[PDB]
DNA sequence: GACGCA
């Protein structure tokens, strides 16, 4: 569905099979609030090889999942720092869930 | 602004 921003975005892709492995995590920062799940499914498959994308309850986090290193760089320039329904986003590289 | 609710 569109989404309320000026940013141009691409439009939106077919999300990667389910069980494709992981090469490249984002990490979402929310400022006022989480947008919600199916709005940052919209928001994320755009950029290609979305796996899947899910939040943090209680914080204001979530993680992107790429199956496609370049896809997740290019969510990562085209969404940091940017107004999407209302909510501002920081997007980075995830640091890694352990050692 | 950090590790996947009820």
């Amino acid at each position: 569905m569109q989404i309320q921003t000026d940013v141009v975005l691409p439009s939106c892709k077919k999300k990667a099979p389910a069980e494709t492995p992981v090469k490249e995590r984002l990490f979402i920062v929310f400022n006022p609030h989480p947008l919600p799940l199916d709005v940052l499914e919209d928001i994320f498959c755009r950029f290609g090889n979305l796996i899947e994308v899910y939040l943090v309850s209680g914080k204001n986090v979530g993680y992107a999942k790429y199956a496609d290193r370049i896809s997740a760089n290019d969510a990562i320039a085209t969404l940091h720092g940017k107004i999407l329904n209302g909510v501002r986003l920081k997007v980075m590289l995830a640091d890694s869930p352990r050692e």
